[PDB]
């Protein structure tokens, strides 16, 4: 239906030689260039590292990428996890109250040890992937209650447990928990037309920062977001010329619904093209991705030869080429020809040469004509090496200087360059005809304009427009010039050229061939500024940049990739032509596809930029540490299919720290809601008392106290209890502050244990600063082992400066059968490690105050409520009501 | 790595001496490791290659 492909002419057909895709091509162009560096490191003797230069399966890795976009960053519950535990002890009216996430904080991840600095930033890494999972959660259809005319909360939605106390509390303390139980309300609970729920309960302060971000992105995106991502792909596809079905999407939202939507579909190219060494993973993307696939035709027959009679018929002056057919290897060097038009810039070519081939001499020279014809050499980008280039003007040398008919006179100049004479009776200069990568004379480039620009592209960061022999697409259907009037600046120099110097069977070739090799140029353009254009495009400013370097020799960033091909296969590319049949299948959902790449390289970025200030802030842990090492300890927590696109050409094996480092300092990001999720958890993590890690461990000498049992009911109603715990740091006029350095230079010179001794005669306090610490949590009901209660904060290996501390609480029970000094025992037992924290994990409360914890709004929906993902809905071919402007 | 600069191994130094370090004090022991901390490496470059 389209018109472009309608014929009304016989000139256009031809039959089917070959076809041609795109996930095809890109398994081929990866093929040939590793084979390329692994026959290169086996004919030579190279000394490096092992690498094996394997292929993936391109096809399995799209498909991992699709599949990562269908999993969601949070879940629904009914009621909240519990944050507040009691422990009952023998009194009747005060317990101890302990928030339970530092209690299950202080067991993920694992001890941290400084000889090992990979598995200090894997333990970081652990931590706060935790604090994250266990706040986003959406809260939806909670338990209720009618109390006395109004609605109240279930007690087990609170998210405190106190169960376990009420058996032993009195009844007119039981009437007092039953009232303030019975005081959590359900705002407004008597309106009919509610539609989310509202109560008071208890929560942990960096659950409930990860709860706030959550609801408050949930209450933000929505219509409009969508209504711009559908209207930037209507863009996307006007651009690419798709067609629409004839349905059309509705403003209209149902009362019920509630809508998430994780992902902003337009992409900063930036994020894309940042990473170190990944343009040729990039390439493969783009072929993978937008290239559609078609067939290979061949020229008209009637165009070489006519028949006048049964037995009068012309010759043609190739016959024994155009009667040829290509082997396997000529075939896969058009394909690569064809690789090299369709990237301009990206791929060049250069000479295969292979000493055990046998071919014609005129196979060359006919090439020599050819390359001139099929390839742009210079001005603002390049097909090909200057090897290819000179080589190529050579042969055109060669084969114009061989003379099979009456020879026509020949003027050299005095340099010994090729192409220096003029020929023929008009004495044409064929000097013009030698590459100027400067100029561009002498190929398609030839006084042409191949690059414009027009209105503003999709894709911000690729403006440019390609049009190869200044033909534009719209002359298949709107022309300019009659039949004959078809031609371009070098086609026709070279015909005069071919006139002058006394070869006119070709030069009629070549005249009756141009219409065919325009329309194959105009489909090539065609194909690259439509079908092409993504944010795996090259930027407009690489692309500028490209051939100054190639020029100047100079160090280039997108190092363009060189393939080999043979003399015969010129000729075979130029009798073909390649006319797409069917679009990509993946052309629809690639923008999907790019923004889930894009989205978890953002999160990948934050988390090592977040990691890359520990060393300052901490020198005296990550003595030994290395970039590479929150580099690896990041990629192993990190989705297999972003690894797996990012090694496609194996840069991950040659990437340096200095590479790293200017990778982490960029700037550019792009936004989703894991990407909110977790910067709001690195901010919870700022505060390392939040990780269960300090520094504030001190050494004091005390001993277990010994309580007369004068009275065992009264003192069983006090409570009593023995910790390690302080409630405030000791004063700074007794306390000698050690670091890590001096107190390994006073053990390697064997007087460490002496200052120690001297220091704790004397009642006085040790800091042991400098290095962070895990800490752990324990509660005993009997006396505990000689290990906790003898615990020293270094161990003697030189010695080791950290060491896991526990903080213990003691819970001292007696009988009735108790002598009144039955505990006095006739030497005291020592204790020496105090810990300072800041925060309250275990505290002891009256029953008065069991439930002053309830202090957290939470909003939860209702039943009646429904809650849908429409992340998948990001399609290219659907089409807005009322369009967005 | 020792503090955020590069350091050489003692076997690239052209020198063995590790049959020397059994018999050597505590002070010597020190004086010996903290000299050897010493040695850096600096980034050159020849014909644009580090």
């Amino acid at each position: 239906q389209r018109p472009e492909r309608i014929k009304t002419t016989p000139y256009l057909e031809g039959d089917v030689l070959s076809s041609d895709s795109g996930p095809l091509l890109s398994v081929f162009a990866l093929q040939e260039i590793m084979q390329k560096v692994r026959q290169v490191q086996a004919d030579y003797m190279t000394a490096t590292r092992e690498v094996d230069f394997t292929v993936p399966d391109v096809q399995k890795i799209l498909d991992d990428i699709k599949a990562l976009a269908a999993e969601q960053v949070y879940k629904i519950v009914k009621v909240p996890s519990i944050s507040f535990r009691h422990i009952v002890m023998q009194s009747r009216d005060r317990v101890l109250r302990v928030d339970t996430y530092y209690e299950e904080m202080s067991q993920v991840g694992d001890v941290i040890t400084e000889d090992e600095p990979e598995k200090f930033y894997s333990t970081i890494i652990k931590k706060v992937r935790f604090i994250r999972g266990k706040g986003s959660f959406i809260l939806h259809d909670i338990p209720t209650r009618d109390h006395r005319g109004m609605e109240v909360a279930e007690p087990e939605v609170l998210g405190v447990e106190f169960k376990n106390v009420l058996p032993v509390l009195t009844a007119e303390h039981r009437a007092m928990i039953q009232n303030a139980l019975d005081g959590s309300i359900i705002e407004n609970g008597n309106v009919a037309t509610r539609d989310v729920d509202v109560f008071i309960g208890a929560c942990s302060e960096p659950v409930y920062r990860i709860y706030n971000r959550l609801q408050g992105y949930i209450e933000a995106v929505q219509l409009q977001e969508l209504r711009n991502s559908i209207g930037w792909l209507e863009r996307l596809g006007h651009r690419k010329r798709i067609t629409y079905s004839q349905e059309v999407l509705t403003d209209f939202r149902r009362q019920d619904t509630i809508w998430v939507l994780a992902l902003q579909l337009p992409v900063n190219p930036q994020v894309v093209w940042d990473v170190p060494r990944s343009s040729i993973a990039n390439l493969i993307m783009n072929i993978a991705t937008c290239l559609p696939t078609g067939e290979y035709i061949a020229p008209n027959p009637r165009i070489s030869s006519i028949t006048l009679t049964q037995r009068i018929t012309t010759t043609g002056p190739f016959a024994i080429l155009t009667g040829s057919t290509p082997t396997a290897q000529q075939l896969n060097d058009v394909r690569k020809i064809y690789l090299a038009l369709m990237f301009p810039g990206q791929i060049i070519l250069d000479l295969k040469i292979d000493p055990g081939e046998r071919m014609d001499p005129a196979v060359r020279m006919v090439a020599g004509v050819v390359g001139h014809l099929l390839f742009t050499a210079g001005g603002r980008f390049t097909n090909l090496t200057q090897n290819m280039a000179r080589q190529l003007d050579i042969a055109l040398n060669d084969y114009l200087l061989y003379m099979y008919n009456t020879r026509v006179q020949v003027n050299y100049g005095p340099t010994g360059e090729p192409l220096d004479f003029q020929i023929g009776r008009n004495q044409y200069d064929c000097n013009v005809f030698r590459a100027d990568f400067a100029t561009g004379t002498g190929y398609n480039g030839w006084a042409t304009i191949d690059v414009e620009y027009r209105e503003p592209a999709p894709y911000v960061h690729a403006q440019r427009y390609i049009r190869y022999c200044g033909i534009d697409s719209r002359e298949l259907i709107n022309p300019t010039t009659y039949g004959i009037g078809m031609t371009y600046h070098c086609y026709n120099e070279m015909l005069r050229m071919l006139v002058a110097a006394g070869k006119d069977s070709e030069a009629a070739y070549f005249r009756s061939m141009l219409p065919f090799h325009m329309v194959r140029f105009a489909r090539i353009n065609q194909i690259i500024n439509e079908d092409l254009h993504s944010v795996f495009s090259l930027p407009d400013d690489m692309f500028n940049a490209l051939l100054p370097d190639l020029i100047a020799g100079a160090h280039q960033n997108a190092d363009p990739v060189v393939l080999d091909v043979s003399w015969i296969s010129l000729w075979f590319a130029f009798n073909r032509s390649f006319e797409p049949t069917h679009r990509n299948e993946m052309l629809e959902v690639a923008p999907l596809i790019e923004s889930v790449y894009a989205s978890e390289l953002s999160v990948m970025k934050v988390d090592m930029r977040h990691l890359s200030l520990m060393q300052r802030r901490f020198p005296d842990v990550l003595i030994q540490a290395r970039p590479s090492h929150f580099w690896k300890a990041v990629l192993n927590d990190s989705p297999e299919a972003v690894k797996a696109v990012m090694n496609l050409s194996h840069s991950h094996n040659f990437i340096n720290i200095r590479d790293m480092m200017r990778w982490v300092m960029l700037p550019s990001l792009q936004p989703s809601l894991k990407l909110a999720l977790e910067e709001e958890a690195w901010a919870a993590a700022n505060d390392f008392e939040d990780l269960m890690l300090t520094d504030q461990v001190y050494m004091h000498r005390d001993m277990l106290p010994e309580p007369r049992l004068d009275d065992i009911e009264r003192f069983r109603q006090e409570g009593f209890y023995y910790t390690n715990m302080l409630e405030a740091p000791p004063e700074i006029d007794r306390v000698v502050q050690y670091t890590y350095e001096i107190a390994r230079l006073q053990a390697n010179m064997g007087q460490f244990r002496a200052a120690l001794r001297r220091i704790m005669d004397d009642d006085d306090w040790v800091r042991f600063g400098g290095v962070l610490r895990t800490v752990r949590v324990k509660f005993y009901d009997a006396r505990p082992p000689d290990d906790v209660l003898q615990g020293l904060p270094f161990s003697y290996d030189t010695i080791k400066y950290a060491t896991e501390t526990t903080i213990f609480y003691l819970i001292y029970n007696v009988e009735f059968s108790n002598t009144p000094d039955s505990l006095v025992l006739i030497n005291p037992t020592y204790t020496m490690t105090k810990v300072f924290i800041n925060k309250r994990i275990v505290e002891r409360v009256r029953v008065g105050q069991i439930l002053a914890v309830l202090n957290r709004r939470f909003v939860a929906y209702k039943g009646k409520m429904r809650i849908m993902d429409i992340t998948q809905s990001l399609k290219m071919g659907t089409k807005l009501a009322a369009p967005t402007v």
